[PDB]
């Protein structure tokens, strides 16, 4: 009906593909005619619908056609700069509005991961020398030249990959990358290192959801630099603060980062930022250590089964936002252990907390043990102080004798052992020796009755004497 279109989008680049098959192939005819009809006689072509008109382009080799014309192309959709603030603006599509010139922008990425799939695969005869009826897309390898020149995709490779490295923008180089990069047997990206590529690096992380699916690239791929003994670089970025939390696989950092650690090494220039942080994370570290301790036994009780009724009411309202928590409040097993450990983990200074806390713990443990202790209360008494006297370093301050000695008195009174042995339960446990001596003196006066019945000075003061003579706090 006088339908006439004088430029066209498609039908020219069909109509060239048919004579590229039948009149010009394109790496041993007419190469520099064919770029240059490409831009003056295929200008109109410029943009190019996926189609039939994509399927048969698919089949020969060329690629100067798919880069030229998606330039000609981001000239036509951005006409200035328009593509430049699409992600560099960031996120604003929710309406209407914002979904709309994403079109033909996400169909060549899927279209670029199905031309990376039927370019790269072979024939029908390849994959299987009889040919049934053919897949299109995949391409012929038939009639190639003696010479082994027959594997012209080998520097099709090279040329597309020089096409990445060399641009004079980064038009086809990060706009069409999205569909590609991110599906299996992709290198370009990571060969590749733009100084743009840190930039939206950062970008994708700044968001917990966008950054998991790139979170183990994220760390790498982010920092072009080995990034040699970063601690907390990647940690500020990391989401959800999860230092204390877990405990099934913060330990596992805690290890493989520890047995590395450098403290007053000054591997990293900000000790506030980095040496600071790392040691508020060494911190967290007991934290974690001790409540997966705690964990670790409430979870294997067979006194206490499932835990389906009670660890939720603690772990859904704050699953650790302070160790003090779980450490005083969230433990219906009554472990009070933890809360004097959380008391020297985390310092609090009452002489009549402190003391209630051992009295508490003292209690606590002769309790588990009358129900379960290896051999003597008092040998189990010592593995779960030995336990806490080693993962606490002693602060002078928050390990008073004055405090443990009347309790360690009374076990003396209660359960009758060698007087040597308790002697060697608190001595083991690196306690003070000058307070044992000021401790022992001061209670020794008024009969207190923790120090009745008068059981150590049968024979303790020779034994210790013969002990110390010949060694040091025993």
């Amino acid at each position: 009906p006088l339908l006439y279109s004088t430029d066209d989008a498609i039908c020219s680049k069909a109509n060239e593909l048919l004579q590229r098959s039948r009149q010009v192939q394109n790496k041993t005819e007419k190469e520099r005619m064919l770029r240059e009809s490409l831009k003056e006689y295929q200008k109109i072509s410029n943009q190019v619908d996926l189609s039939n008109v994509c399927a048969q382009y698919r089949q020969v080799r060329f690629y100067e056609g798919v880069v030229e014309l998606s330039l000609t192309a981001a000239e036509k959709k951005d006409p200035q700069g328009l593509g430049l603030h699409f992600y560099k603006h960031g996120e604003p599509e929710e309406d209407i509005v914002g979904l709309q010139a994403f079109q033909e922008r996400l169909n060549s990425y899927k279209c670029i991961t199905d031309t990376l799939q039927e370019l790269v695969n072979q024939s029908k005869a390849a994959p299987q020398s009889p040919s049934v009826p053919k897949k299109p897309g995949p391409p012929v390898l038939s009639s190639d030249p003696n010479m082994l020149s027959n594997e012209e995709a080998g520097h099709h490779f090279e040329q597309m990959l020089k096409l990445s490295q060399r641009s004079k923008d980064e038009l086809f180089s990060i706009a069409l990358y999205n569909w590609l990069i991110q599906v299996d047997l992709a290198d370009k990206l990571l060969q590749v290192a733009s100084p743009f590529l840190e930039p939206h690096l950062v970008r994708m992380a700044k968001v917990d959801q966008n950054r998991v699916r790139y979170m183990d690239l994220l760390w790498r791929y982010y920092e072009k630099n080995r990034s040699f003994s970063n601690a907390a670089r990647v940690l500020s970025r990391l989401a959800d603060m999860h230092s204390t939390e877990i405990s099934l696989q913060q330990r596992l950092e805690y290890i493989a980062r520890a047995i590395l650690s450098a403290k007053s090494s000054t591997a990293i220039s900000s000790i506030a930022a980095d040496g600071e942080f790392l040691h508020e994370l060494e911190e967290k570290m007991e934290v974690a250590r001790i409540q997966l301790q705690i964990q670790e036994t409430l979870q294997r009780q067979y006194s206490h089964h499932s835990s389906v009724q009670d660890a939720v009411s603690q772990l859904d309202s704050e699953l650790m936002d302070i160790t003090k928590l779980y450490g005083e409040f969230a433990d219906p097993f009554k472990l009070a252990e933890c809360k004097l450990a959380i008391i020297h983990c985390a310092g609090y200074s009452d002489p009549i907390l402190v003391q209630t806390l051992w009295q508490d713990i003292i209690e606590k443990e002769l309790s588990d043990s009358v129900t379960l202790s290896s051999s003597d209360r008092m040998h189990a008494l010592s593995l779960k102080i030995v336990l806490l006297g080693k993962i606490y370093a002693g602060t002078p301050r928050f390990f008073p004798l004055d405090f443990i000695v009347q309790f360690l008195e009374q076990q003396v009174c209660t359960l009758n052992w060698d007087v040597g042995f308790v002697i060697q339960t608190m001595n083991e446990i690196g306690v003070p020796l000058p307070r044992l001596l000021e401790v022992y003196d001061q209670l020794f006066k008024s009969r207190d009755p923790f120090w009745n019945r008068m059981k150590k000075p049968l024979h303790l003061l020779d034994c210790i004497h013969v002990l110390l003579i010949r060694y040091v706090e025993n």
